[PDB]
């Protein structure tokens, strides 16, 4: 029986919210993949999210999953996903979180991007308020000494497709197994992360790596490059052209996120100063974005 630690305060599978099993229904399947399986749910009615837990599994990921349940129960945050509460006395096991029904935010940057038959489908503004609402969340996670250790837009949700939408972070995957490769997210990762030390300045490295993917409308890093010619390649002071239209303000807040030197990178309270700025500037705001044909 695990116990878990955030914020200087401890917490085990007691303090979860157990909700009764008859209180839950299933009410579609939304999908699966790195982040495990999911399906929309009601409680009680409220609307949900439901992780769910294979029956068939290893003792190890049962402590995965409850180790999850543990770091997202504890978050406390506008823009981290909240956790309405879990169903661990049944099976399938069940987490239960806040509804997000504009899915996640790699996808929708790609649905979404301006196209002849909807050419103002996103403006700049859109992509700030994104990229704000993600910092918000890291500059949290920043504050209460939690590293996220894979800021990128796969791993962010958002409330809803359409006007004021909010984007939270979704994903603690790997930040909860180093709570404790081919699969590492070497594209999102800084020079230092290749003596292996992690601190919140990676996560200001990754955020910039997320600032390109929503400013590019959803491409992949590095176009072209393997992870391996990434990793040489950033680690010899090489770095991502500005996405296609991109403001050089907005650009300039990617490459301070990228200085080599730690210590030379903003923390996340000074990237959403600046987003703040780009923000109410006219001539970022009012720049047009690329219409893909
Ligand atoms: C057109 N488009 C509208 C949006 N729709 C939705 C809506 C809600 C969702 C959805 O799961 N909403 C969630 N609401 N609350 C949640 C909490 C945790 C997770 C797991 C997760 C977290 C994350 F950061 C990113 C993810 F893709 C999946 C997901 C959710 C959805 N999920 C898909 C995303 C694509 C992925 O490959 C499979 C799961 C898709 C997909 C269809």
């Amino acid at each position: 029986g695990p116990n878990y630690c955030f914020a200087g305060k401890t917490s085990s599978i007691s303090d979860l919210k157990e909700v009764p099993r008859k209180n839950i229904t299933l009410i579609r399947g939304l999908g699966h993949g790195a982040f495990g399986e999911v399906y929309e749910g009601q409680v009680s009615p409220l609307q949900v999210a439901v992780k769910t837990l294979p029956e068939v599994c290893s003792e190890q990921d049962e402590l995965d999953f409850l180790m999850e349940a543990l770091i997202i129960s504890k978050f406390n945050h506008q823009n981290i996903v909240r956790c309405i509460g879990v169903s661990l006395q049944s099976l399938p096991r069940f987490i239960l979180l806040e509804l997000m029904a504009g899915g996640d935010l790699k996808s929708f940057l790609r649905e979404t991007r301006p196209r002849p038959s909807q050419p103002s489908s996103l403006a700049m503004l859109d992509l700030l308020h994104v990229a704000r609402d993600i910092a918000c969340g890291c500059q949290y996670l920043e504050e209460n000494h939690f590293i996220h250790r894979d800021i990128a837009a796969r791993n962010c949700l958002l409330t809803c497709p359409g006007p004021g939408r909010v984007a939270k972070i979704g994903d603690f995957g790997m930040a909860r197994d180093i709570y404790r490769c081919a699969m590492l997210p070497v594209k999102w990762m800084p020079p230092e992360a290749f003596e292996g030390i992690f601190t919140s300045k990676t996560d200001t490295w990754s955020f910039g790596v997320l600032l390109w993917e929503i400013f590019s409308l959803g491409y992949m890093p590095y176009p072209s490059k393997s992870n391996q010619e990434v990793l040489e390649f950033v680690t010899s002071g090489g770095r991502m052209d500005p996405p296609k239209n991109c403001p050089g303000p907005v650009y300039r807040i990617m490459t301070q996120c990228w200085q080599h030197q730690p210590e030379d990178r903003p923390n996340f309270a000074i990237i959403l100063e600046r987003i703040e700025y780009c923000t109410q500037d006219p001539d970022v705001i009012n720049t047009a974005l690329p219409i893909e044909y």
